[PDB]
């Protein structure tokens, strides 16, 4: 029934207008300065990064999505194979469903088979720390797929408008996510969950030890969207209500931007509506280590294995141009290539009291 | 015959093309900050507020309409005994028709019979005030209804353009509405009517001990496009006048924003153009001590009891999600959640000599 | 064959698409600011001002535009006859044609026999003065009308893209003009022809004793437009160049700012693109001391005296509506009134040096 | 081959949608501010400007475009002897071809024998530099067109998504730039190709001894959608990232601010996108010594010699316009004459570090 919810959600993600519907990254206001005299040959751009403990062919990841029965692993398979092959990390979808019903543990499992060397990381998400999950349960998820890592997702915007949503977000919750960190063999990442990461939320992460972020701004996969059409379909009359907040959120292009600021040494996953390489590109230079996709890696999975390969080709190169024509011969160079931030993310960072000069100096 | 315009004045509003009809609200320029941890749960939202002596389950007021006739009763008795479920205040219509014929007094009266409990609000017309209105018709708008506050209209942009308009608005009527507040039992409420309330007649109403107001931005119903249209029908020349007014007078927003810094300490009803409770928590976190609506209520009110009441029930979720989804736990928390201000709303307060910093201290 | 000219101009200006074709007057970016509370009566609103020595019973004029020709007299009669009844000021078109042939100076005189009380205004082109105009050609025009005052015209844009234009604008002109004034018995206004006056040509005038200026600026008539329309006529080549001019210019809003800034002690007529009484408000509230129109005045005459009468009352009509709205009992406070200023209007003015706050205590 | 990629770059930019295709030279947002007394006539309008030892009749030149093979020779021939009857500067496209094939050192030798008289600017690619190229190609180039300049292209954009491109920027290639220059007998200017020229880019070409640079800004010819258009014709997968880069450089105008303001005694061609004689002025005005032209000069040498020779007049009659209108008597006038900056440009050249201020002092 949960498991029904999890093929809805693929099923609607994939098939039905909600990709930036109504909502904004703001990173059509981020532009990468062009350097005609790059100083470097395209063959030697290194696009080789970190990710905590393993190394990563490309700053790039899959975040999570999905599992809980059959189809959904079998697109699980697709992804984490040709992650595998280029050696670029995947999150897997939310593993309640795999505590619950032991028959979904499988759905998961496969991704570790697949991929035997790429980070994989682990969800769970924040509402069950209320409703009685610890450290067992996060152990279990972990060991479950030999995780690298363990994401928390935040998504109370979700639940609001879910038809069966769980929206409870009680502070305690975060005193639980502390102690389980205590004795995790893992590090935990918080993501959101297309409605973005804030400053003041970014903030208080941090004050109960959280490091690791990841934006999952507004302006790609629209959760909101998503509800109101589960809403309609069963003519329950919050659809219209989510009608209301389908623009709800922080923009991806902004949320990087506060938490790098809010929290400077993070490690920030910069994810929510990146679709080219050169999206990817302008949230690493924004600010972000890495950038997240979910959504065009789950449409191309569905076509097939080769398509998905295809599918990262024009990702890596697409980065690697972009690379190429701002002069930066490594990640590290692209984090700290010139930028231009105009329009309304000048304004959002301007009101938001982030000084553009200490910005400057902080994503360096 | 004045009770024709009242009929009129409804079939418009509720059936033609008026609702920002060339105007903006200019609460697109204003964004609530999402906090993907709100440190809350979602049923320990507590929407309880102050109405002066009394105590209201939401901080939404319907704002004064109609009456002075049978079928505008009617939608007074839907209004009131829908108002009085939810615990919510309501204002009526302007009185003077039920002071000029005594048939008209039974319009308004049923309000407090079907409602017995809610802030009930009179209301009278500022012209009245020199055209001699004074303490006893007052007092016989309060009593009439047993009203719990008076408002007083202002409207001069409507005058202008109505076919049969007094656009009189001499300051010694405020010298009589000062003395008329000498031994009035209720307080003064000073609301516009679709064109908003500047910082400088704020001050003055201020200057004269008026300390409530009611902004009634644009953005809402345009009544300068309702005598417009009063206008077209008797082919009076005043129509094409009217037209080119029609963005005339001060955003919501704006509005809303000038009080509140002009008069630090005003109980602020911010209203014009509140369409969502979404619209309702933007106004409310900009610097209104509760939100008011006016068309919307009319227009269910006339397909019925429970249309309406399935209105509220959409308005007060929608307001729980915007303070869900800012952590605010109740209606103080949202007054002083983080919020964003672009675009022409910043323009706007910065020509205006609105400080940005100083503004942020005084909305919490 | 100049009274051709004269024919074609105002016949493309009256039947033709130019009336702000690809220009903008920057009107949109003023705001006048609303008070709900006037503080006066409609009625005793008072439009009367200065006009040099005489006095006029509102603050708007009829710019120059015709004569030289019969039914070009007739119209000039209409307008002139309206203008009198009104009691605002009139400007005739140049008079070039009636200094060369004789038969032509009853469409002038005309004028002065039906509107004998009414400031009347001579008209002149600048380039006269290179091409051997003096003393003696001044005072014909002028006392050919009975004249309060001459307008010589700056219309260098349309002498280029004329078909038989003389763009010519030497320096000496200027000493030639400073001379006339020494021994006319008539103040002069310099006045452009739709594409505006600029702060180095206010001040370069103003230096060689000119005090009295008319912005005519981008936004209304567009000259060069007409001229291409001439010029695509009979083929000529210079059409397309023509088009990509056809937003040069000083909108009429910037030209208002930048003379009053330039020159505080001037008499300024705003003008170009003015089409309503609101304009007319927000152009003497943005700093002219009066407002001018020439196209829509041209229209209306052309239809008869009565479609004339009908628009000065609205124009009127919409003056005391603004003036009303603002609590402006007079043009003095008019002049005064609280406005807001935006969008590409506010970048015009910073960039150019003007200084927000030192202009709104020159406006005063 | 290379000379079938020649023929094609042709036919494509010629016939295809490729003119600012996705791209914005920003050139909007620069005003030329009218002055309604120009101060000056038409006819003594001074065009004339030095390009290095000689001197040309208009600040315009023809930038480098075709040549390698017949009927881009004959194109090469009606360009250049028109160029040489109006006094202008033209470049010859890239020399490559005709030192690997000798057959085509005619269609670039063409231009010399049919206009003696005019500066000739040879051509050749700066990943030539890295694969070989040295001193003796470039006098090679040079002296087969009895060149007064050489201009040495960046393309790395080009290169990126050209299906043949060698992407190779090393900065060796300008140690040995650096090191032609010692023994060239004429001067080197370093040009973009559509995509433009930074402020780092510009400094450090600076560095190594390079002082003429020519913008070649985005909005104009757009390079990357050309090179997706040849690989959609060969169904190379490159084509769908193109189309992700078609906006992707510095706009024409902030090129011309960034170079200008980093390296201030610069001689600079402002080009890409020049389409009008209004454009020249813009880029001129804005900090160009001379404007630049190739795609509107291919489009009608295509048609013919008279064609070409009616496009330089309408090129030249709307520069003198904008000269004129501006009170411009010369070159020199032209590149201090008073500017408005609005929009976009503005928003970059502040993000940038441009001081509006300090910007004003260098363009003069
Ligand atoms: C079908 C499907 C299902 C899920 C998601 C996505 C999709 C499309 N995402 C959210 C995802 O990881 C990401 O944060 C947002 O979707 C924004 O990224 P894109 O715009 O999709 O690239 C997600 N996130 C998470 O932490 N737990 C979950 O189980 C899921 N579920
Ligand atoms: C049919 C009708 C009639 C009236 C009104 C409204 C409507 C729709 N409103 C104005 C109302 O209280 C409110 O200030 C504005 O309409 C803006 O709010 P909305 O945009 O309608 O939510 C109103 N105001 C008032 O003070 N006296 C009056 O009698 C009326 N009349
Ligand atoms: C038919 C016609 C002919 C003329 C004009 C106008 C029209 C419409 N105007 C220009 C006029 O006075 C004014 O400055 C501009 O037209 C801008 O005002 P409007 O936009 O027309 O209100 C004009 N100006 C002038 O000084 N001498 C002239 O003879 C004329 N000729
Ligand atoms: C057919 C064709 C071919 C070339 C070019 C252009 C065209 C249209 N241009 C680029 C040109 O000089 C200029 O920098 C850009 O095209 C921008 O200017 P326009 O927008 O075309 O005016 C060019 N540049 C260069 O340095 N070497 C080359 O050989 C060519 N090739
Ligand atoms: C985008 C996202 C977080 C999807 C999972 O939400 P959910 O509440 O349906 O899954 P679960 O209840 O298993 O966390
Ligand atoms: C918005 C508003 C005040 C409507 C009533 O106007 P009116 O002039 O019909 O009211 P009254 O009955 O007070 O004249
Ligand atoms: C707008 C305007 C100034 C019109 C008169 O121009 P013109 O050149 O036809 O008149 P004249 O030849 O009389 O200067
Ligand atoms: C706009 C431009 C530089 C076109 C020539 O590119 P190319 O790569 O064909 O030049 P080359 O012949 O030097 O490789
Ligand atoms: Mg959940
Ligand atoms: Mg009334
Ligand atoms: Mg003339
Ligand atoms: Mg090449």
């Amino acid at each position: 029934d949960i498991v029904n919810r999890k093929v809805e959600h693929v099923e609607i993600a994939a098939f039905e207008n909600v990709d930036g519907l109504s909502s904004s990254t703001f990173l059509n206001d981020v532009i990468l300065v062009h350097q005609g005299f790059p100083g470097i040959s395209f063959s030697e751009i290194n696009t080789k990064t970190k990710f905590f403990r393993k190394e990563i062919s490309v700053p790039v990841m899959v975040t999570g999505m999905t599992g809980g029965r059959n189809e959904l692993g079998r697109i699980n398979k697709i992804i984490a194979e040709v992650a595998e092959k280029f050696g670029i990390p995947m999150g897997v979808g939310s593993q309640r469903v795999a505590i619950e019903k032991a028959e979904a543990r499988e759905s998961f499992a496969i991704v570790r088979k697949v991929a035997p060397t790429i980070p994989i990381i682990a969800n769970l998400g924040m509402p069950q720390l209320v409703k009685g999950y610890g450290l067992k349960e996060f152990q279990d998820a972990i060991q479950m797929i030999e995780a690298d890592a363990i994401a928390v997702h935040l998504n109370p915007a979700q639940e609001v408008f879910q038809p069966e949503g769980e929206p409870e977000y009680q502070i305690y919750a975060l005193e639980k996510l502390r102690d389980i960190s205590k004795e995790l063999s893992v590090p935990i990442i918080v993501k959101e969950s297309g409605n973005g990461i804030s400053m003041e939320t970014a903030k208080l992460l941090y004050s109960y030890g959280i490091k690791n972020f990841d934006t999952s701004g507004q302006g790609g996969t629209n959760w909101i969207a998503i509800e109101m059409i589960r809403d309609i379909r069963r003519g329950n009359w919050k659809a219209e209500s989510a009608k209301n907040f389908l623009d709800w959120g922080v923009p991806t292009a902004a949320s990087i931007m506060e938490v790098r600021y809010s929290v400077p040494d993070s490690f920030l996953v910069g994810s929510g509506g990146i679709r080219s390489g050169l999206d990817a590109a302008k949230a690493i230079a924004l600010g972000a280590d890495i950038a997240g996709m979910a959504l065009p890696v789950l449409k191309s999975a569905i076509e097939g294995k080769e398509s998905l390969e295809q599918f990262f080709r024009k990702i890596i190169f697409e980065l690697k141009a972009a690379m190429m024509l701002t002069g930066s011969k490594d990640v590290d160079a692209l984090k700290k290539t010139s930028i231009v931030i105009l329009g309304k993310l000048k304004e959002w960072a301007e009101y938001r009291g982030i000084n553009l000069s200490i910005y400057e100096k902080v994503r360096k």
